[PDB]
DNA sequence: GACTGGTATTGGG
DNA sequence: CCCAATACCAGTC
């Protein structure tokens, strides 16, 4: 198999700066606003600039607005960075239609039949960034390898606007050389897990007892890290088809009054609906975000299809049950919807 | 902040 | 009860 995994850098940021040709040169932070308070929420996309001055995903817009006020610091707009990430996979499926779409700004082609080996991939990998970069003003890096993992680590050593190919001799070089918690699906939690079993390289899950390892982080994660290990991973390159689908919101106020969290409950629910088109779930859950961040949820399945009416009068009584039986204030409401109709 | 997938824990016909 | 249903834990972007 041939694998070409393609992931567009610094993607929110950057397309402000095509519709903005200003931002040229300027670090450029974009952010969710979460409408709490002034500066309220976190940095979603920091460009090259934000960077080298220590600036970085997943931090508090004010912790970044000390560390560097100077930056330009813009808001969402989820849905025009949607209709370019749209494009931008249309794009995609001229190479290939066997296309993975992961998130807004990453996916997989297998061009296993496309092309026959590295140095073709390689040049296709080119015509992409030339063909992506010509229609939407983006640059993206590219990771080509012998499967789906080992082409996003490519793209992972090559960011930003780059290249790389990771050949059979590389990927067996990382299979024993590569740190494990830069393996896709390893996160601080499982690596310091691992780390404690003796086991900081892929290559070290050939080295232990599976049923400890399964035992320690789950046979999902135990099979495919070993999977890896024996250089056999080869899932297909296909779009993965949802197990649950929901909607979860911040509330510009922490709180326990049904009255007050219900507006954003109702709105979950109906944008839920909007995405499941025409699947028709049989399970709800109502998930609550306490107001120091803790996770609890309530939640029911029946033996037949829910309407929205339905997901409205039981998330009410899944909402009223977490009130029943967990004091704090609710920070974050939402739903997820599951068990669909085949 | 906003998502989803996997799985240890659990309770009801 | 013991297995389908929970209600968590975890990683990603
Ligand atoms: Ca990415
Ligand atoms: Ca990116
Ligand atoms: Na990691």
């Amino acid at each position: 198999m041939i694998v070409l995994f393609v992931d567009f850098d610094y993607f929110y940021a950057q397309v402000e700066e095509v519709l903005n040709p200003s931002l040229k040169g300027k670090p450029v932070v974009v952010c969710v606003f979460s409408g709490r308070f002034e500066d309220s929420g976190a940095v979603a996309t920091a460009n090259y600039e934000a960077r080298k001055f220590g600036v970085k995903a997943g931090i508090p817009i004010v912790e970044a607005k000390k560390i560097l006020p100077n930056a330009v610091y813009l808001p969402m707009r989820k849905e025009v960075y949607q209709q370019v990430s749209s494009r931008i996979m249309n794009l995609l499926r001229e190479y290939s239609e066997k296309i993975e779409i992961a998130s807004i700004d990453e996916a997989y082609l297998d061009i296993s039949d496309k092309v026959r080996d590295y140095r073709e991939a390689y040049n296709l990998g080119l015509e992409i960034k030339n063909k992506i970069l010509e229609k939407e003003k983006i640059t993206v890096t590219v990771g080509i390898s012998k499967n789906k993992v080992f082409a996003k680590i490519a793209a992972d050593m090559a960011k930003p606007n780059g290249i790389k190919v990771i050949d059979d001799e590389e990927v067996k070089r990382l299979i024993r050389e590569l740190d494990i918690a830069d393996v896709p699906g390893i996160g601080n939690i499982t690596a310091e897990k691992l780390k404690k079993l003796g086991i900081n390289k892929l290559v070290d899950t050939l080295s232990i007892e599976f049923d400890k390892l399964k035992g320690m982080i789950g046979e999902a994660k135990a099979k495919y890290l070993i999977s890896l290990a024996r250089d056999e991973y080869n899932e297909p390159i296909r779009t993965r088809v949802r197990k649950s689908i929901g909607r979860i919101v911040t509330m510009k106020r922490n709180s326990r009054n049904l009255e007050e969290i219900k507006p954003y409950l109702f709105r979950a629910i109906e944008e839920s609906y909007y995405k499941l088109d025409k699947r028709i779930p049989k399970a709800i859950h109502v998930v609550a975000v306490t107001e120091d961040l803790d996770i609890v949820s309530r939640g029911r399945t029946f033996p037949h299809g829910i309407s929205k009416e339905t997901a409205y009068s039981e998330s009410v009584k899944l909402l009223q049950k977490i009130l029943e039986e967990d004091e704090r204030k609710i920070r974050r409401i939402g739903v997820r919807f599951s068990k669909f109709i085949e």
